[PDB]
């Protein structure tokens, strides 16, 4: 089996993707947040506390002949940027793209914390990390890729995220006119549960490629690229004006700058990230000061390829015994 669903900016800066998604009998559609950070697949729903809800799609698993409760289990989880959800847990039919799955842990929102309830367009998320991660209790659940795995063509799912634009979830297949030229596959590590790698290195601009290693994590969930001081500092430097704010909390730039690119090394291959993609606007409605897309890690305790460097890749997530990711120019 294959699945391929369209995955959509919820707004003009790309600060998150959403996928549609069905779960249940009849279906309901809900779109999700895939997240290859994490590892449940939580949901607004009735269960949900009334006034946490603001204009997202529910799952009603009493509507659902396929819901059926999965007794004593409950969930709870913090994220990076300080959200948090938790609930209790159903299990039901959930289909990506085409893709079906039997018997998926469901968990349902009992209580989601206000950044959830204030993005109207998420309807939950779908985590894409190693099950490890999950924090369904006094019982682990599985991914939806894990699930899947053993039906998939091939043991992958793949990302390709726009900018500006529509991309695309891909699992079990490899779509070889996704990209151009080859595809460069790096080793993983899955010690943390993350789909961790090590870069080996970054050029700014034009600038001399620097051969550095570099670990972090490829975070579909994640808007910004998270990196190193030393590294984001020499980015930075290259834009007049550029300064770390505190009170904004991060760097800040013109937004009458022209940014430069950012390239991060992948074995012996360059992924080039165009400047506009750093450009994540005016830090407050009608402000000349515009929030940078590559921010310092430290303090965050990781590295972190989020959207912004996703997005200007093919971005190959191998799920076989050994797992690998692969990287390609589009």
């Amino acid at each position: 089996s294959t699945g391929s669903a369209t995955t959509t900016p919820i707004d003009s800066l790309d600060d998150a993707y959403i996928t549609p998604v069905q779960i249940g009998t009849p279906a309901q559609t809900l779109n999700l947040d895939f997240d290859t950070g994490s590892s449940d697949l939580w949901v607004f729903s009735s269960e949900t506390t009334a006034s946490e809800v603001d204009g997202q799609t529910i799952y009603t698993p009493s509507k659902s002949t396929t819901a059926k409760l999965l007794s004593g289990a409950t969930w709870s989880i913090s994220y990076g940027d300080g959200s948090s959800s938790s609930g209790d847990v159903y299990t039901d039919t959930v289909s990506v793209g085409g893709l079906t799955v039997t018997g998926q842990a469901v968990e349902s929102a009992k209580k989601v914390s206000s950044s959830f309830t204030e993005d109207s367009t998420i309807d939950g998320l779908l985590g894409l990390a190693f099950s490890t991660l999950n924090t369904v209790s006094p019982t682990q659940q599985k991914t939806f890729f894990d699930n899947a795995k053993a039906s998939l063509d091939s043991p992958v799912f793949t990302a390709d995220l726009g900018y500006h634009a529509p991309g695309t979830y891909n699992f079990g297949f490899i779509d070889t006119t996704a990209y151009t030229g080859s595809i460069t596959y790096t080793a993983v590590s899955t010690k943390q549960g993350f789909w961790e790698w090590t870069s080996t290195g970054y050029a700014v601009g034009s600038g001399t490629f620097k051969s550095t290693s570099i670990d972090g994590i490829a975070d579909t969930g994640t808007t910004l690229l998270y990196l190193p001081a030393t590294v984001v500092s020499a980015y930075w430097a290259q834009v007049s004006g550029a300064k770390s704010s505190s009170s904004v909390g991060g760097y800040v730039f013109p937004c009458s700058a022209t940014l430069p690119s950012f390239t991060f090394g992948v074995g012996s291959a360059r992924i080039v990230i165009p400047g506009d993609y750093i450009d994540f606007g005016p830090i407050s409605t009608g402000s000349s000061s515009c929030f940078g897309g590559i921010q310092s890690s430290a303090g965050i305790g990781i590295n972190i390829f989020g959207d912004v460097a996703l997005k200007a890749a093919f971005v190959v997530f191998n799920g076989a015994t050994t797992p690998t990711l692969g990287f390609a120019s589009k």
